[PDB]
């Protein structure tokens, strides 16, 4: 599925991400935007192996199993492929977990490089919330 700015905004306060860990809304839908173009099917290789999955592009090499990253952990405990789901639940619960790691959002290398220190509240302007 490709969500709409303001339907993935709600999708995801309903699922607990504004200010989870001191992020607000718009932090999340920027980084969605510029890892996968709001597009739950987003896949991407990486040159060490690993693949980035979904909506906020998780990677197999910690977070999930895909069966070919070898030396890989699956710390969300999910099978990749759940990741590419219309639903964003395992996506979102994931997400918490890596937020939660100790870098915070710089986990997300777009976030870093597109989002942070910019006008993020833009991204959710204009949403009924
Ligand atoms: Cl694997
Ligand atoms: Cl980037
Ligand atoms: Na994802
Ligand atoms: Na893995």
């Amino acid at each position: 599925k490709v969500f709409g700015r303001c339907e993935l905004a709600a999708a995801m306060k309903r699922h607990g991400l504004d200010n989870y860990r001191g992020y607000s809304l718009g932090n999340w839908v920027c980084a969605a935007k510029f890892e996968s173009n709001f597009n739950t099917q987003a896949t991407n290789r990486n040159t060490d192996g690993s693949t980035d999955y979904g909506i906020l592009q998780i990677n197999s090499r910690w977070w999930c199993n895909d069966g070919r990253t070898p030396g890989s952990r699956n710390l969300c405990n999910i099978p990749c492929s759940a990741l590419l789901s219309s639903d964003i639940t395992a996506s979102v619960n994931c997400a918490k977990k890596i937020v939660s790691d100790g870098n915070g959002m710089n986990a997300w290398v777009a976030w870093r490089n597109r989002c942070k220190g910019t006008d993020v509240q833009a991204w959710i302007r204009g949403c009924r919330l």
